[PDB]
């Protein structure tokens, strides 16, 4: 199957990439959409960094969260059972993924606030727009 690599631990010291890396590589299993960007190395550009987190900010996955369906029957004598079954997991897996959608969110705003090329690219933006003076 596909293997799941939890988080980097919040508050302990790590290498971003090291920690991250693996992470972004066992979700991105489940992408929907290729190519799929890589979290990339210390010399990315603005440009790929962006890619990347946008890749992410849209992700689709087609993780199943199957695993509690009820039994759906092809014999029943009630001829609305079936579909009633399958609509009823279906909003199960439903309330699922939307869960795990918002846990990706989650996980994905952590690694952009400790990504440290997003810092240097902030400070960069920062005095371009001292020095072109608009304000």
């Amino acid at each position: 199957f596909v293997a799941d690599v939890p988080p980097p631990k919040k508050g302990t010291d790590y290498d971003f990439y090291e920690a991250w890396g693996p992470v972004f590589e066992a979700e991105a299993r489940f992408s929907k959409k290729t190519p799929i960007p890589s979290l990339g190395n210390m010399d990315s550009s603005k440009k790929e960094v962006e890619q990347f987190y946008a890749f992410w900010h849209r992700f689709d996955s087609w993780r199943t969260f199957e695993f509690l369906d009820e039994d759906v029957p092809d014999d029943s004598s009630n001829r609305d059972h079936k579909r009633y079954i399958e609509r009823k997991n279906k909003a199960a897996r439903d309330k699922k993924k939307t869960a795990d959608m918002a846990r990706l969110v989650k996980l994905v705003e952590r690694a952009v606030s400790e990504d440290p090329r997003i810092k240097m690219f902030k400070e960069e933006e920062k005095k371009e727009k001292e020095r072109r003076k608009w304000e």
